[PDB]
């Protein structure tokens, strides 16, 4: 029932998921002048060399690439994190035009899209258990701006025609998510939540300062997807982003000066 439209969008979500109005909701605006450099923060450790992608899926809210998370193959550690977080999937949020689409904003600036690599804490054993914990998930967030093409995104873009509508999926093996990363791993971090229902307050957010550049042709292919199932009135999958939420009693910390 939930979505991003007038009648089921972010302003409605609190009725089914009252934590929508909680103390540690995501996304937020990153005020770069207020974020405190924290020299105790470690560099982020991103170990994706043995990542095993499985499937690409249109879930009705975004598209996602799922990975084998039954061993420590593709893991996030270090940074603000204690212990080891396994990559489960990545997905994106994007706009109807280039001036909106990201969930986090930086000094109120919206990017055209935002990539989320979702990882869960292996000390909880599975992702259902992890989402019930305040340190269950770590989501690595990467901004997209429109410019030059991102070569490492092209293999994703070229199969989107095969998953146009909600429920469709396809084989998507041997995809290397290292090809989605910017040069710098400089980041901001804060405690937050899932940005979709169930909005569980279980996420350590790690948002990279450096955006990736994607081409107008790449993002245009995101915009051809459909929220609807096949045979329903065609409603383009665009503006699938939750707006910034109140920061409340939270501090955003920077890994960099
Ligand atoms: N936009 S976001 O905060 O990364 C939430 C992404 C959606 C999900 B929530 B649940 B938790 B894990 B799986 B399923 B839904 B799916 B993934 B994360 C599980
Ligand atoms: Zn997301």
């Amino acid at each position: 029932h939930w979505g991003y439209g007038k009648h089921n969008g972010p302003e409605h979500w609190h009725k089914d998921f009252p934590i929508a109005k909680g103390e540690r909701q995501s996304p937020v605006d990153i005020d770069t002048h207020t974020a405190k450099y924290d020299p105790s923060l470690k560099p982020l450790s991103v170990s994706y060399d043995q990542a095993t992608s499985l499937r690409i899926l249109n879930n009705g809210h975004s598209f996602q690439v799922t990975f084998d998370d039954s061993q420590d193959k593709a893991v996030l550690k270090g940074g603000p994190l204690d212990g080891t977080y396994r990559l489960l999937q990545f997905h994106f949020h994007w706009g109807s035009l280039d001036g909106q689409g990201s969930e986090h904003t930086v000094d109120k600036k919206k990017y055209a899209a935002e990539l989320h690599l979702v990882h869960w804490n292996t000390k909880y054993g599975d992702v259902g258990k992890a989402v019930q914990q305040p340190d269950g998930l770590a989501v690595l967030g990467i901004f997209l701006k429109v410019g030059s093409a991102k070569p490492g995104l092209q293999k994703v873009v070229d199969v989107l025609d095969s998953i146009k509508t909600e429920g469709k999926s396809a084989d998507f093996t041997n995809f290397d998510p290292r090809g989605l990363l910017p040069e710098s791993l400089d980041y901001w971090t804060y405690p937050g939540s899932l940005t979709t229902p169930p909005l569980a307050e279980c996420v350590t957010w790690i948002v990279l300062k450096e955006p990736i550049s994607v081409s107008s042709e790449q993002v245009l292919k995101f915009r051809k997807l459909n929220f609807n199932g096949e045979g329903e009135p065609e409603e383009l999958m665009v503006d699938n982003w939750r707006p910034a939420q109140p920061l409340k009693n939270r501090q955003i910390k920077a890994s960099f000066k």
